[PDB]
């Protein structure tokens, strides 16, 4: 039949996908372990979709054009791992959506259209190891927000709007692995945004209005393997801003980025020359990362004149 999804009776149970031409299930099979509904065109889903699925453990519901969610749609499934909204509508949450999603570990809400973030739409998650809300337009964040999430690895606020970052943002998680806030129209990065996550692994800053890094906002960063600062506004970094990342003191999975800045190559930038001499081979976009003054070594690589010391 063409109306029928695909199940795919496996040891733990079925794994269920829909898209058209098949049709949304009245019900859902007692052991659909995951379930993927998409590339639907609905305002929302039936308020009853996961009644009596005790076992699912994956809600993929991507590009669907949902434009909300029943208050209720989670009461079925509280022992959901996985919630993906990925390219919906939504431009929010209904309150206690949440309520009994204690056990939630990922919740992507990738490519909606939230333009603001309530902290109470989020009560009741407490397991919750990966929160993405990339590709949304938020402007601004609550405080508080992620203070109750302890086992937070990942959060990712990439490709909003994002003109601040509020001061307690990373206090909560009791070690945050990778934080993209790339594509924002952040400005400055301050002493104390980083401070509760000294073994942060990856920090993805690229694409904002960088024009200022605090002195010491790198200062606990003990174990840091990828740091994307391309594509910013910064001319200069103060004396010390380095001074824990990289070599000798760490190996860098990957290494770090600062090509696409306007940097200005004088005697203010010795310190970071210092330091990119002994990271070399970490360096990624060298041919990329040059002086835009003063005049006498306008358009040279930062390397070329770092090595010329
Ligand atoms: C979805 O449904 C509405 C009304 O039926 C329609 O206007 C819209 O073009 C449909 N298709 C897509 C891709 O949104
Ligand atoms: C954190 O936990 C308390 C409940 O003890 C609650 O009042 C508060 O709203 C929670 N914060 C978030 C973002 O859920
Ligand atoms: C940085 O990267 C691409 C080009 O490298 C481009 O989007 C733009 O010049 C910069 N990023 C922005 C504005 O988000
Ligand atoms: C970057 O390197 C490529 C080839 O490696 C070269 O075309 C270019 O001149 C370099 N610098 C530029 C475009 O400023």
């Amino acid at each position: 039949s063409p109306k029928d999804c695909q199940v795919f009776r496996s040891d733990h149970g079925s794994s269920i996908s829909c898209q058209p031409p098949a049709e949304i299930p009245g019900y859902l099979p007692a052991d659909t372990v995951h379930l993927a509904v998409e590339f639907f065109n609905l305002t929302h889903l039936p308020a009853n979709l996961l009644q009596g699925a005790s076992k699912l453990q994956e809600l993929h519901l991507s590009s669907n054009g949902l434009e909300s969610l029943s208050p209720e749609f989670l009461r079925p499934v509280p022992q959901l791992r996985v919630l993906d909204l990925t390219r919906n509508a939504l431009t929010g949450l209904p309150p206690g959506l949440f309520q009994a999603s204690a056990t939630l570990d990922t919740l992507v809400l990738k490519e909606n259209q939230l333009e603001v973030l309530e902290v109470s739409w989020l009560h009741g998650l407490k397991a919750l190891g990966h929160l993405d809300l990339s590709g949304n337009r938020l402007r601004k964040l609550p405080p508080g927000l992620l203070a109750n999430f302890t086992l937070l690895r990942t959060l990712d606020l990439g490709e909003n709007q994002l003109e601040t970052l509020p001061p307690d943002l990373l206090r909560g998680p009791l070690q945050l692995e990778r934080l993209h806030l790339e594509g924002n129209k952040l400005q400055v990065l301050g002493k104390d945004l980083l401070l509760p996550q000294p073994d942060l692994r990856y920090l993805f800053l690229n694409g904002n209005k960088l024009a200022r890094v605090a002195a010491g906002a790198f200062q606990g960063l003990r174990q840091l393997d990828m740091l994307d600062l391309s594509n910013n506004s910064l001319a200069s970094v103060p004396e010390g801003l380095w001074a824990s990342l990289g070599q000798p003191n760490w190996d860098m999975r990957d290494g770090f980025d600062i090509s696409g800045n306007p940097w200005i190559c004088d005697q203010n930038l010795s310190d970071l020359y210092r330091w990119l001499q002994a990271q070399k081979d970490k360096m990624f976009s060298q041919n990329d990362t040059r002086c835009a003054g003063p005049e006498a070594v306008k358009g040279q690589t930062l390397l070329a004149v770092a090595k010329s010391q």
